[PDB]
């Protein structure tokens, strides 16, 4: 009857509050994500239970034992009943498991080292002084993988074969890596968790050039889940009133730090 919910530890969506040890139960977690999900329950009329997934993903399909880790996998396999991250809603995806109408949009943008001489993916791509990568088991590594685009292939087939390895295991793996190279590596990652550390101190890092494409996050539940039409319903209420606007700059802006 308790609805177990699985997200992500992604700042600022999910966060550890700085006294989790002495909470209990969802009090442990603050966050953009951890707002809405107390929003969703009430507008669709459930108790809940947050829980960190497990391998720390969001989800992809390994392509040999053709498992589903991740968010993603939590709901495929029954170990979550829905899913409140920031999850982005993608073809392969949308084939396993349901998604509500977005909640969020954003597109997959370019994180550097203030002073970096890159403005463009472009620029990326016709130039080996700086490296660059993306997230593991993501929608943006998938992106890279499966584009036809001229840039976007070139960019792939650096990456791939970059040696050390240009992905992190996470979003704040890649921060961390920019902000530590000099200006000798760029980070591929979704607008708005760009957005997010453009804000954050030491105020070193910033978005540079368009979106490569347009997309957003989604709440998941498992394919045909009860909960999925009410969820639906109250994401757009939600967006409709203005509290997914509110939430956004209140995470991301009203305690900015630059
Ligand atoms: N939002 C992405 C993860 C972050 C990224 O791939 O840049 C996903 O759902 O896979
Ligand atoms: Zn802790
Ligand atoms: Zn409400």
């Amino acid at each position: 009857k308790t609805v177990v919910v699985t997200t992500i530890l992604e700042s600022p969506y999910v966060m550890m509050k700085k006294n989790h040890e002495m909470l209990e139960g969802n009090e442990r977690y603050e966050g953009y994500c951890v707002d809405l999900a107390a929003e969703i329950a009430k507008h669709c009329g459930f108790k809940y239970k947050l829980t960190i997934v497990g391998d720390g993903k969001y989800g992809a399909r390994d392509a040999d034992t053709k498992i589903w880790n991740g968010m993603v996998g939590e709901l495929v396999y029954g170990k979550a009943d829905i899913a409140i991250a920031p999850l982005t809603i993608t073809l392969v995806r949308e084939e396993v498991i349901d998604f509500s109408k977005p909640f969020m949009s954003l597109g997959i943008s370019i994180m550097i080292k203030k002073g970096t001489p890159i403005e463009s993916a472009e620029d990326l791509s016709k130039q080996t002084e700086i490296a660059y990568g993306t997230l593991d088991s993501g929608s943006t590594k998938e992106f890279f993988r499966r584009s036809k685009i001229a840039v976007f292939d070139k960019m792939w087939t650096y990456m791939r074969s970059a040696e050390p390895s240009v992905f992190v295991r996470t979003t704040a793996e890649g921060v961390a890596r920019v902000r530590k190279s000099k200006g000798k590596y760029a980070y591929l990652l979704e607008s708005t968790m760009n957005e997010y550390i453009e804000q954050r101190k030491p105020c070193d890092t910033m978005k540079v050039g368009g979106n490569l494409d347009s997309k957003g996050y989604g709440i998941a539940t498992p394919k045909g889940s009860s909960l999925g039409n009410a969820v639906n319903l109250a994401v757009l209420k939600l967006n409709e009133q203005g509290l997914l606007d509110k939430l956004k700059n209140k995470w991301w802006y009203d305690k900015g730090e630059c």
